[PDB]
């Protein structure tokens, strides 16, 4: 039994938060949205409050019909009293003109009262038009159940204004949670005068203009007893933004999770952070999904293709630890998945909840009066939403932070400078501030709303939930997390390809130091000059530990670590000699200024060579993102967008390039190769037994 | 002219603020607190809330007597109504029992029903009884003005339970900004059977034997029309404990600014930050005042006895500038020295005015209604200030993470470590967390309080200020910045032993790296190795050049910068040395084996003799800061405290150390130290024409 509906909110968060995300985006594309008062998901609610030409259309299920007419009907035929039915259904005041010989006068009054808004010129007091359609959408669907005393006919005419794309303007603000902005819906529905919609393009339009372009089926209406409280009362607007901004949370949350991978691979972290084990012995579903999944990524690496300590190519951290950022990922994000998961079902029952008050309850024949416009949990998902987009804000600036410094990213350029002049090209810097920016604004964001609820309507709202102001500012942070995740991605594509130019050059310096001392260390007096053949093999060894960004730009400089080391190799060797040493044809000592003018005289050209090379899709070394899991995300920012490498031999600036991304992720172009990166895991982590 | 007083406000911030400081300790040590309800400084307030035995005795103005009594007898007259003056003052009901041939009944309602606050058992729920003998105080000191209506006879009896340390106890919580915790002294003033009090040991006593005990010339009051009005209308328990936030707050922000030099001194950071022209340029007093302090320390310092580039001892930092924490110190820490200033003079005036009503206006045979009650000044000031102690803490958390970094303290050992063996002691590295622990909660207590406003009182309080709630979160904000202050100044103690140290024992190398290379590269078949001379001097500039912290440890390591440097240096003169290398006698190749062979059997005794003559009190080098201005500060803490150097070669932990400068710091013994090392400035920067 589940008498309280406990068990069912319980079975709506098993199986994975992929799936879920999974599904969502499948509902998402599906072409037409269909109400019929209990099936709408914040995937519909996003998709309709696109204004995007994708083409999709609201409908509306005749099986609701007749439960709404029953208690339109209900309602007028309880303004028959005495002789007839009783008093009053329950505006808010029994006394006077609802239709009888009367004229619907206390509707027309409501709706006047409540347009109490301010827009002000120019855009910035009203609210965007994604938020109003979702709106409207939540709002016929919390009146598809019956219960509300509504004609379907209305119902009918939104649907049209969706599905032709007509606007009405509403203000930004005046809603403590929604009657002051619903009124605005329903002075267009009623022809108000100084109602006003916008058009696909823009157009301001009269109520007149509006009904004509909308296809509406009637003039103007007149609203009935109960209709305008039906339309005013609902949390619609609040619940319809907290749909969308639900929508991305979900996506930025898994995108979040690939990149902590990705970071891991290019940073040469050691996979072992995400071993199930780890995760499965503190029981947190969040954190044991998300470990899971960069194990998937991890797993099919290229990168992770690692050689250990004294490295060659990518080593383990056991002597100084992966850093917080890099190993603890799972422990952080998991909590605010689960958060922004359980959030979505909170919003998921608000938007098919009856929000109306009184219930018109046909069954038993009366008006049931109550609190359902109460919309708390709007206001409470919301505040506890915007405080884990901050945390994953957070982790994010902390990841970049490591991933551009030199001390922290184990070889790679500081600021990923692209350039063969370290000293004209600065790389990320500039973005790294604005990554901090960004981080302070969200952590300010992330305080909560609902905490500041004054008592409101000659203290009738002593207690309200400030539901539309709190998702607001949960999208505000949404979109600075949108801002930080295109920051961050363009990055993580420059570290990726300078891990290529690493490993190429790497290659270079192996091959010409191999080249010279051959040629050096064997003269003698007849051929063999002993010993070389271990001189040889422990100079590439230098160069196979030695971070090729150390040096590579000024590569036989005196003072950078490549001539250093050669030449101590060099030195240590002849200390080790012996006799031979002291025989000036057989001394390795005597062979170091000949060494170093020979490399001198090659190692730039060859190892400028190897870079143009590159540069024209001819490496040595093919990119190994290549043979990566996280392919689809590199080769969607790389090529599909056409971002480019960015370098200070060049004049394009990082900004440049990061609005390919950020368009790109606004217009949903990221969920597929996102997705793409996951698409052969099976759900579940590799087995420790 | 000044008739909105305006100017008298303006006045008050001429002069600096350390002389503002200084003049607050003068009067904070005064043996008398001489009330006349118009000079109460936070200074004196400050010295009253004390309950250490520092023997200070508050008096009252006779002065003032006859202002008071002319309003009591005023409010005496005034019940006599209709055939003799006028209906009746004004209780808060015109109607009721108040000494005709009634007698006070109104007086003892108003006491009960205000005595509506919790206790419970232990301590957790109680103000502090600092903050109550403030409240007391500021309490006696608001009313003497004579508008209040009260008998002087109930001030001489607060002052005996000040005097005698007899403090009744009040509720923690309860006021909006104070009239339920104020009824608690009125309860005490009236033997309500409820009162308690507390004696000088911590004796709960009973209102009978708190008059014992205090001298309390009377048996209990019987309050007078407007007497219960009188006493608890004030907002005397948020200014109170508002002064003695500012008191500490005042002496904190001198600290910070010193400790700021000190930081500098020991980062070896570039002194030009503190030119005068710089903060001239921007104007704002604050940060021109904390450059001048910080100047002056600086130009005493025997640490600014610098080496530029190539460094021998300090050098600027001119590639690689100083971080903000250390170069924008003064810009810093000037709006928050600003905002501590203002606030102070915000509270200096709530606590020299009548916050009583109505106010009895004898020289107009009348009574002013009003809203003096209304706390706001508290609130504001309180919150604002505890922004800026926000900053200051963030500010210290940054230069201590600067200083205990070895990428960014130029040459300090990480985590200020102290012992022979690094592996074994891990310095500050506790610290340090918890540093980050301070800071972090410190920046949650920065948000405001005085926007959670709530309509009260059947909503005639819908504003209302919530000082002391405010007070309180400021002084929680304040111990947190004692706990970050006392680890700082430990932490920058360790920093001024390890440069003495540092230096000491670099001096030890190059005696015997000296000693070597004089034995070692002279040998030849006849003496005279040539060369050897420019040889010796560029072994020394090793030595000047390298970080002794980097290598002291285990000095000939093969690893470690010394030896590979040392043999660098060696190699690069062989290669430079030309036919003389050829031959076996003159080659310089052929000593390196025997150098680093001599130098490993005599280098690690040489150092292990020079430090522990270091540590018996006789170095090679006395300790540099014993001729600095900063000086007195680390002779109280290592000398007069006992505060000893910390080495995981000892049992002893941070932790023990800090809690002696912890205790001391909340005595008040920092003081004299901190303001010692200003005492030659004449309050000027130095002249930069």
């Amino acid at each position: 039994e589940d008498p309280l509906y406990w068990g069912i909110a319980a079975e709506a968060m098993t199986g994975s938060h992929l799936d879920e995300v999974k599904k969502m985006v499948a509902e998402y594309r599906k072409p037409v949205v269909k109400l019929g008062g209990e099936t709408l998901t914040i995937s519909q609610v996003a998709a309709i409050s696109a204004r995007d030409g994708s083409g999709v259309t609201v409908e509306l299920s005749e099986a609701a019909r007749a439960g709404v007419k029953a208690s339109s009907d209900w309602v007028m035929d309880s303004m028959n009293k005495g002789t007839d039915s009783y008093g009053v259904t329950t505006g808010f005041g029994a006394t006077s003109h609802r239709r009888t010989k009367q004229g619907g006068a206390l509707q027309k009054e409501l709706i006047r009262f409540l347009n109490a808004g301010i827009f002000g010129n120019g855009s910035d007091n009203t609210l965007p038009h994604s938020a109003t359609r979702a709106a409207m959408l939540v709002r016929i669907n919390t009146l598809l159940q019956g219960y509300s005393g509504i004609r379907f006919e209305i119902l009918e005419a939104i649907t049209k204004f969706l599905n032709q794309n007509i606007t009405p303007c509403l203000p930004l603000r005046g809603t403590i949670t929604d009657l002051v902005p619903l009124s605005y819906i329903a002075g267009l529905l009623t022809g108000r005068p100084n109602s006003k919609a916008v058009g696909p393009t823009g157009v301001i339009l009269s109520p007149e203009e509006a009904f004509k372009l909308a296809g509406v089926e009637g003039g103007f209406f007149e609203l009935q007893p109960k209709e305008g409280l039906a339309l005013v009362n609902g949390t619609a607007v609040g619940s319809g933004m907290a749909s969308m901004v639900l929508f991305e949370a979900n996506i930025l949350a898994v995108l979040a999770e690939v990149m902590s991978a990705i970071f891991a691979e290019v940073m040469q972290g050691k996979p072992e952070f995400t071993d199930h084990l780890t995760h499965k012995l503190k029981h947190h579903p969040g954190q044991i999904e998300a470990a899971a999944i960069m194990e998937h990524i991890l797993d099919g690496s290229a990168y992770v293709k690692a050689a250990q300590k004294l490295h060659e190519m990518d080593p383990l951290q056991k002597p100084k630890q992966d850093r917080y950022a890099l190993r603890t990922s799972p422990q952080w994000l998991g909590p605010q998945i689960e958060v922004i998961r359980s959030s979505t079902k909170m919003i998921e029952r608000e938007i098919n909840s009856v929000n109306d008050n009184p219930l018109i309850d046909v069954s038993r024949n009366k008006a049931i009066h109550g609190g359902n416009f109460q919309g708390t949990p709007i206001g409470v998902s919301m505040d506890n939403t915007r405080l884990a987009i901050a945390a994953i804000g957070k982790l994010m600036f902390a990841q970049f932070s490591e991933l551009v410094n030199d001390f922290y990213n184990n070889g790679l350029p500081s600021n990923l400078s692209g350039g063969r002049n370290p000293s004209l090209d600065y790389g990320f810097k500039g973005a790294e501030i604005a990554m901090a920016s960004y981080c302070s604004e969200l952590q300010f964001l992330a305080n909560p709303v609902t905490n500041h609820v004054q008592s409101a309507e000659q203290h009738n709202q002593d207690v309200n939930s400030l539901g539309l102001i709190s998702s607001r500012k949960t999208s505000e942070a949404v979109e600075i997390l949108k801002l930080m995740s295109t920051t961050f991605l363009v990055g993580l594509c420059q570290a990726i390809d300078l891990r290529h130019l690493e490993e190429n050059l790497k290659s270079t310096v192996k091959n010409t130091v191999s080249s010279v001392a051959k040629r050096v260390l064997t003269m003698g007096v007849n051929g063999e000059l002993h010993p070389s053949r271990f001189c040889e093999k422990d100079l590439l060894r230098v160069v196979d530990r030695e971070y090729i960004f150390a040096y590579i730009d000024d590569p036989c400089s005196a003072t950078y670590p490549l001539m250093q080391k050669l030449r101590q190799t060099l030195v240590e060797h002849a200390l080790k000699n012996g006799d031979n040493e002291r025989n000036l044809s057989t001394s390795i000592f005597q062979k170091i200024a000949t060494f170093e003018d020979e490399l001198k005289a090659l190692l730039p050209k060859e190892v400028e060579s190897a870079r143009a090379a590159l540069e024209s899709g001819n490496p040595a070394i093919p990119n190994r993102i290549e043979e990566c899991r996280s392919y689809p995300l590199y080769k969607f920012v790389r090529k599909e967008l056409g971002t480019e490498y960015l370098t200070g031999e060049k004049v394009t600036s990082p900004g440049e390039e990061f609005e390919k991304v950020f368009i790109a992720m606004s217009k949903g172009e990221i969920i597929d190769p996102l997705l793409e990166c996951l698409e052969s895991w099976n759900g579940a982590p590799l087995p420790i037994c």
